[PDB]
């Protein structure tokens, strides 16, 4: 019965995708939001009460919903309680687990739900069918699937460009709120460039905290076209590999992990050129731990490394030494790990140390 | 703290689909088999040494494979050591993902589970909840079995997947369950390419078996001494025998459809015959045990694929037996999370 446990595990592995796809459906139905707003003083609500708030009105909706919520409950995505009905049978009622705090809109209208919709999108699951091909043939699984780099594909496909940019905006909003409570390194700058800033969430947050700072959000044209106006942020489109806007500091969050070491050095030399004599690059990334331990924090970084292998041209997760090596090879003389929040480190690459 | 943990958990949820796709790639590359046959007594081998057995001259193949194995190692799918370069070995689950003594593993089953065709329905779950219908049918414009009868590739993947999983479960069941003793003719209804029938005949050479499924399945069934492969539709009726065996058939169908099948079974059997049902049995709550998760995962899969298919409790199975004319019911045996029930014609 080491056998029994191993056979079970193999089954669990085989079906693991069903959990995020069940969660995706629950998000796309607005179930977790319906729960947050309807739950009584107990904490729990029935699938029938949930389903009366959905636009259906499929008589099989309440049972289908219960079956989905039961899977989420088994993994503690939602909580549950049992209630015995006269009509003997016991039903499940569902409540919010702590993770739902990040899967439903906070006080400012933000959650990780759009990030989950990106992670579970048909476009991001397709490259995984070409992992074996890329290993044997060379190249990038995404490019085998779509015939071009991820960014170029986003420039062709308006729906996924929007899902991607919204997903990064949401995740970054949540993490940068915490980084900004811990990290002081934006204090005193007069101008900050967010290179690869997406739709400008991070730039906007920096301006909100430091009203005197002028921020530049720089990304590809096809991203910058959808960036909402925010007073104190200028959205500039271009290509970071040709050059970046000038500023007192440059912020790059989740950019280096997208790119090979050679591409990173190219970018970082462009950042060095764009900065004044004593300026800096602020790098926000995961940092690879020494081993594939089974901690969730490590598992999450290793999962990202594998995503970078599926998606990106040479992208990968890096150790602190590897980052320090990049800084050095692009001309910076100092390196600091400055801060950490929600598993994301903030590094500074200083032109003078 | 609690926020840090909850943030982490949302991220772990978001990327959980890729774990099985990484494993799929490893199985398609034959990595687990190469490891099994190539590890030295230490039990560990480098990604470069594995990649040297792959049909490639991509110089990046080693590092790519390293990255994939690192993910599998983080989930305890493979083991690892440091020499800093990582070497990797097989964890206990790999015994079920690499051929055993009999040439069988669950690797074809994982390849089924991760096939592009079966992941597509999950994009239409929300549509089925809101509009009705079946996520599979929304994706492909026909029901699952009909799709298989149009697509040779996926037919083969599905039948090999079921065959591999059934051979592993059924071997354990047959050490445990004696209810096939004394029959002359067993009919395996929805028995796929016939693995289970062939195992029954091999343990009881005195039994003769009918392996009955759809024609597009029976077309691919290999021959086995004392099994006859018969194409048809179980909803039109089923072949006669002393007993009928149905494994992972009930869960494919709504209660109304199960009743139709079960009445057919009743009619093909003599006054003293029984239906032998092998299924999961739903436990009384969404507890976190892996055994319960597995049954709940399957319940959710039936939601994606099938018309009213679902996992059931013992009480529900007994109600199906009663409503289709069977007067006796018992839970006979269990192995590898699969119960064997008998639906007996008499009290
Ligand atoms: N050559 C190029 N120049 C500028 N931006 C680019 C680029 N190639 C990719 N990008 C941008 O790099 C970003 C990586 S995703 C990270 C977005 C953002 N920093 C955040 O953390 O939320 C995308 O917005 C993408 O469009
Ligand atoms: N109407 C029908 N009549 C006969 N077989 C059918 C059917 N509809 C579905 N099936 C068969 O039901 C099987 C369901 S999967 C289970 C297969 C096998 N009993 C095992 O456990 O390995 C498939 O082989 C499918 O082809
Ligand atoms: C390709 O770039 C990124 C992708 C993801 C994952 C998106 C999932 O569909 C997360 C961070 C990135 O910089």
């Amino acid at each position: 019965s080491s056998d029994e446990e191993a056979n079970l595990f193999a089954h669990q592995l085989a079906r693991a995708a069903s959990l995020p796809m069940a969660l995706k459906a629950a998000i796309e139905l607005d179930v977790l939001e319906i729960m947050a707003k309807s739950v009584p003083p107990s904490g729990y609500i029935s699938p029938a009460e949930i389903a009366a708030q959905l636009p259906t009105t499929n008589p099989e909706a309440p049972v289908m919903l219960d079956r989905v919520l039961r899977l989420l409950a088994s993994y503690s995505v939602v909580t549950y309680t049992l209630r015995e009905l006269p009509s003997g049978k016991v039903e499940r009622l569902y409540g919010l687990a702590p993770v739902c705090k990040f899967l439903t809109k906070n006080e400012d209208g933000v959650s990780l739900a759009p990030f989950l919709l990106l992670a579970t999108d048909k476009v991001l699951l397709e490259p995984w069918f070409y992992l074996k091909d890329a290993i044997l043939e060379g190249g990038i699984p995404f490019n085998k699937a779509y015939g071009m780099n991820i960014w170029d594909y986003f420039g062709t496909d308006h729906r996924i460009n929007k899902v991607f940019n919204k997903g990064m905006s949401s995740n970054s909003t949540i993490t940068m709120k915490k980084i900004l409570e811990m990290y002081n390194g934006f204090e005193g700058l007069t101008t900050i460039v967010d290179v690869g800033g997406g739709t400008g969430a991070v730039a906007s947050m920096i301006v909100a905290k430091y009203p005197s700072i002028n921020a530049i959000n720089f990304d590809l044209p096809h991203v910058i076209q959808d960036a909402p106006a925010f007073s104190g942020v200028e959205h500039l489109g271009g290509d970071m590999f040709d050059g970046v806007p000038k500023g007192d500091a440059i912020f790059i969050k989740w950019i280096c992990h997208d790119w090979s070491d050679e591409h990173c050095l190219k970018l970082l030399k462009n950042c060095y050129a764009a900065l004044p004599d004593h300026g800096k690059v602020i790098v926000a990334e995961y940092i690879l731990p020494p081993s594939p331990d089974p901690s969730i924090a490590t598992k999450v970084v290793i999962h990202m490394d594998a995503l970078m292998l599926a998606y990106n041209p040479g992208g990968k997760e890096r150790t602190e030494k590897e980052f320090q090596a990049l800084a050095m090879a692009s001309g910076f003389r100092g390196f600091k790990v400055a801060s950490c929040a929600f598993n994301t480190y903030v590094m500074e690459f200083l032109k003078t140390a």
